[PDB]
């Protein structure tokens, strides 16, 4: 049950003025494509706080990648879901190497030791009891700007920053029919980045279970998809359309790609 | 649980080409605004048939308005949810005046005698057992073009065709603070038409229950909102944002308003 929003004063949306004319803001299956200028975050914040939303954030830091956790977490504290309840889940082979990062109120961090990601995510019972949404990201990254509840939806993927202007034939999908991840040249909506996906816990467990099962099939058949879990995530999202798509604001590499005008904000970026 | 879509061949959506540049296609709370050119109906049809979706359509035909049922139903057979399971619910004081209209397969009609609409809709148990979505419309109308599963979502309203280009101060909301339906001059997103709303059964029962309760408050206080249930529906939708908004394609009056270029299709229209 959703209680009423309080009174709010904000600019009237005008039907005959689009927010953004330069980019596609809704997919052909009627999922929003999340760009700056498309959302009023005050409205969204109210909606999600009235539900007392808890967001879980999963990150894997194995071997040398523990070095990235400090900046990842510190910047997440500045920019990720601020004002909301957050549970970080840090999966690592080196629990003692996790940096001690000071968290804002209503935010917690759990260190989970591990001895791959799709298997490990599909923790099932724990997540269902502890968070409403799961966000699953790469660690070798930093938050530079707002990443908030505008992303939350039952199932989301993120446009890969090297391919958002590309034609589908250029996408680096798995092209061998012998792989579970195969996508023919005349199929595909988008090329999604494996380093930023999420959803409700139920939908994320469905995705990760399906990808893990497909990866095990491929292993048994002696085939490894071209881009590993990202190829399988692409297959899944072709066949199970996401209910929002995040623009490349949400997964960028400034060194490789610069700061194009169509990106008003660079929110989550690769570390050099 | 949602099974995988089959393989499909269709045009690639391109991120750097918008469908429509002339109109707002997503609200600031990230709900799609449904216009022609925003959706691939083949994708949507597949999604909703894989769930074996049933749509209920409610219409009231009291007193002289029974004369409108023939054209309403016949045109609904040509254009409303064709291919999907449909249950029409015709609420009337004259069961014997309901015309005998030939229905396509998978479509049924129930005549419900009545001795107002919000009360009557909030049939609760019946609808929960028999349909997935409810669509609630005026009878003095005809389908001229496709109205399909692109409208379906937990909660939708429709832009009133006299006000989609208007500023909020011009909207004919209830402006007396003594009414439950009151909306100040500096609030409002849109002016929704009371003759076309819908949603999941749960959400429609929430809306109609809330509006009926608010109307009873007003009655007890000796006040009748300016536009009756439509004023209350407006209040509700301001405080409970719809998860899709239908463009005025979906509720038009060609005699009063013509055929403007921004309307590519005239789907559901007033009868002269
Ligand atoms: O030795 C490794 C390799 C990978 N990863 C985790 O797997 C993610 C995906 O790998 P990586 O970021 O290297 O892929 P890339 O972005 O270089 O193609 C990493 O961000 C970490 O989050 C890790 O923890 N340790
Ligand atoms: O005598 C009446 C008056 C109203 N209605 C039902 O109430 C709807 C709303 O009234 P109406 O369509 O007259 O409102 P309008 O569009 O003229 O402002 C009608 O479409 C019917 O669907 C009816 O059945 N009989
Ligand atoms: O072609 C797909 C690849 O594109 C690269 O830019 C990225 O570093 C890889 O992880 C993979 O996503
Ligand atoms: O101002 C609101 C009104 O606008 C009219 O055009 C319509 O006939 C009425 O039913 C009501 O919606």
């Amino acid at each position: 049950f959703m209680v009423s929003l309080p009174r709010m004063v904000y600019p009237q949306p005008k039907v005959l003025t689009p927010c953004r004319k330069d980019v596609l803001v809704v997919t052909p299956w009627l999922a929003p494509i999340v760009w700056e200028g498309t959302f009023n975050i005050d409205i969204l914040n109210e909606q999600f706080r009235l539900q007392n939303t808890t967001i879980g954030l999963t990150v894997f830091a194995i071997k040398k990648y523990v070095a990235f956790l400090k900046l990842f977490l510190e910047t997440a504290e500045k920019h990720f879901m601020v004002g909301h309840r957050v549970h970080y889940y840090v999966f690592t082979d080196q629990p003692a190497a996790v940096p001690r990062v000071t968290l804002g109120t209503g935010r917690q961090l759990s260190v989970l030791e591990v001895r791959r990601r799709m298997e490990m995510i599909s923790c099932e019972r724990r997540f269902l009891s502890e968070v409403d949404y799961l966000v699953c990201v790469d660690v070798d990254m930093e938050f530079r700007d707002h990443v908030g509840v505008e992303i939350l939806t039952p199932l989301f993927g993120t446009l890969h920053p090297s391919f958002y202007g590309s034609s589908r034939e250029a996408f680096t999908y798995e092209r061998r029919p012998q792989s579970q991840a195969y996508i023919p040249k005349d199929e595909g909506d988008f090329y999604y980045m494996g380093g930023f996906f999420g959803g409700s816990v139920q939908e994320v467990q469905r995705l990760t279970r399906a990808c893990h099962q497909a990866m095990m099939v491929d292993q048994a058949n002696g085939i490894e998809a071209v881009w590993h879990d990202e190829s399988h995530l692409n297959k899944y999202l072709l066949r199970h359309k996401p209910t929002k798509v995040l623009s490349p604001e949400y997964l960028w590499d400034q060194q490789l790609l610069g700061w194009p005008a169509v990106l008003r904000k660079l929110r989550f970026t690769a570390v050099p």
